C-alpha cells in the first residue's frame, strides 16, 4: 500500500514543508513511488483528458496517423510502433511536447524536437493544455519540497525548469489479444519527475529500490535502462485508486542526487480490458544542464535536451521526426545551440 500525501498549494519553506519533503524522499527511497491527493479541479481535468483520449482513439487509424510532425515528436504513436529494448510496445499514444509554432525562433533555427503539436482538434488541445497546467503546478510544488527535503535551497530544481520541456504521453492500452501480455517493457523515464494518472483497469508495475542493486545510468549510451530487470522481482503493482496521481523520479533526479533517489523502473502489462493512462514528465529546460548536487568537484553533466533527443530517436527510429533530424543534421544544431543560443534560458 503506497503512501498518499496532500501537497500544500504553495511551498514557502516552513517547517511543515520541510517535513513533507523529508517524507516524500523517504517514500521514494522505500517504495519508489507515492501518491498525491487530487482536489476536485485536478480530478475534473484528469477525467476530461481521459475522456478526450477515449474519443480520439475511436477515430480511424488513418486520421490518427496523420497527427504527426517532422519537427516535433508530438503526436500519434500506433500500437506496436514504439520500441523499448528492441521490442515493440503496444499502447497507442498521443505525445504532447511544448507547443511551438513555426513563428517561434527555436523552430525557425531548426532546433531538434521543436515544433507544433499536431492536435487532432481544438477541444482535445484545450483539455490537454488545461490538464498539463495543473500537472505543472504540482511538479513545481514537488520540486520545491524535494529540495527542502535534501536541505538544499528551495529553488534548486525549479531554477532548472523555467520554460521547462514538460511533456505528456496520453496512452490507451488494448486488451490482451494474443499470447503476448507486454504493454510497455521495463524502462525509466528521462526528466525530473513523472506524475501519472490511470483509470480503473490496472496494469502499471514499478520496481522499488533494492538494497545493493546497481542501477544503470540511462543518460549514458553505454547504460540504457530499457529492459533492465524485466523478469526479475520485485515488481509492485500500482493499484488503481480514485482521486490520486502517482509520482516517481526520472533519470535527472537519479543523476543529480547521485543515486540517493533512483529513476523508478516501471512497465505495463495488458489487461483483459483496454486501459487509459496519462504520464506527465516535469522536465528541465531543453537548454539546461543537470549537475551532481552532492559532488561539487564532479565534472559530469547531462544536457537535458540532448538526453531527450537521444531518447526519442531511440524510441522512434523510423518516425518522420527522426528521419528529418538525420537528413538535416539537426543534432549539429544541438551542439551549436549550446554555445550560440540567444534565448537567454542559460548563460549571461
Ligand atoms: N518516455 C518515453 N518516451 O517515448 N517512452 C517510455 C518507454 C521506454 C522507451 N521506449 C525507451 O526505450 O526508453
Ligand atoms: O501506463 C502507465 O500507467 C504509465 C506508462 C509509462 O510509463 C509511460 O508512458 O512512460
Ligand atoms: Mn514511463
Amino acid at each position: 500500500n503506497l503512501q498518499t500525501f496532500e501537497l500544500p498549494t504553495e511551498v514557502t519553506g516552513c517547517a511543515a514543508d520541510i517535513s513533507l519533503g523529508r517524507a516524500l524522499i523517504q517514500a521514494w527511497q522505500k517504495d519508489g513511488i507515492f501518491q498525491i491527493k487530487t482536489d476536485s479541479e485536478q480530478d475534473r481535468k484528469t477525467q476530461e483528458a481521459m475522456a478526450a483520449s477515449k474519443q480520439f482513439c475511436k477515430e480511424p487509424l488513418t486520421f490518427k496517423s496523420s497527427c504527426v510532425s517532422d519537427l516535433t515528436y508530438s503526436g500519434y504513436v500506433a500500437s506496436g510502433e514504439e520500441v523499448t529494448a528492441g521490442k515493440p510496445d503496444f499502447p497507442e499514444i498521443f505525445t504532447v511536447c511544448k507547443d511551438l509554432s513555426v513563428g517561434d525562433q527555436r523552430v525557425k533555427a531548426g532546433w531538434p524536437c521543436h515544433g507544433p503539436v499536431p492536435w487532432p482538434n481544438n477541444t482535445y488541445q484545450k483539455s490537454m493544455k488545461t490538464f498539463m497546467e495543473e500537472l505543472g503546478l504540482a511538479g513545481e510544488r514537488l520540486l520545491k519540497l524535494t529540495a527542502l527535503g535534501f536541505e538544499l535551497p528551495i529553488n534548486t530544481f525549479t531554477d532548472l525548469t523555467r520554460d521547462g520541456w514538460h511533456h505528456m504521453r496520453v496512452l490507451r492500452f488494448p486488451p490482451q489479444t494474443s499470447t503476448l501480455s507486454r504493454g510497455i517493457g521495463a524502462h525509466t523515464d528521462y526528466g525530473l519527475l513523472v506524475i501519472a494518472a490511470q483509470d480503473d483497469v490496472g496494469g502499471l508495475y514499478i520496481r522499488p529500490p533494492v538494497e545493493g542493486e546497481k542501477r544503470n545510468r540511462n543518460w549514458l549510451p553505454g547504460e540504457s535502462s530499457a529492459g533492465m530487470f524485466e523478469h526479475d522481482e520485485p515488481w509492485t503493482f500500482v493499484t488503481p485508486t480514485p482521486g490520486v496521481w502517482t509520482v516517481f523520479p526520472g533519470d535527472i533526479l537519479q543523476f543529480m542526487t547521485g543515486g540517493q533517489l533512483l529513476s523508478t523502473p516501471h512497465k505495463v502489462k495488458l489487461n483483459t480490458r483496454e486501459r487509459f493512462a496519462c504520464a506527465y514528465f516535469h522536465e528541465p529546460n531543453f537548454e539546461a544542464s543537470a549537475y551532481p548536487l552532492f559532488e561539487p568537484s564532479a565534472n559530469e553533466r547531462i544536457h537535458y535536451g540532448e538526453h531527450f533527443t537521444n531518447m526519442f530517436m531511440r524510441c522512434y527510429p523510423d518516425r518522420i521526426t527522426t528521419q528529418r533530424i538525420n537528413k538535416e543534421n539537426r543534432l549539429a544544431h544541438l551542439e551549436d545551440l549550446k554555445k550560440y543560443s540567444d534565448t537567454r534560458a542559460t548563460g549571461s
